């Protein structure tokens, strides 16, 4: 579903709607983070950096950034290295 809305976000109102929702469940989705998933460093971080580089906004760029405050105020030191010198 979240590989869904990503296709269907900003192929070429309801922006407002659909930006409210996406930080909604990334937000409270932050704390196991562990199901063996291996695609979050290619797909979730790589393409809404670019998402956003073809298309102007300025809020969830604030909400992934409180996402990484809350991550290092407590993935491995790897993950989190390859995120710090992608932004």
């Amino acid at each position: 579903s979240l590989q869904k809305m990503v296709r269907e976000h900003l192929n070429p109102a309801t922006s407002g709607t659909s930006e409210l929702v996406m930080l909604s469940l990334e937000l409270v989705k932050t704390r196991l983070a562990v199901m063996s998933m291996e695609m979050r460093k290619n797909f979730i971080q790589a393409i809404l950096t670019s998402l956003i580089e073809k298309s102007p906004d300025a809020k969830i760029l604030r909400a992934v950034v409180k996402i990484v405050e809350e991550w290092v105020k407590n993935p491995t030191l790897r993950e989190k290295s390859i995120l710090l010198v992608k932004m």
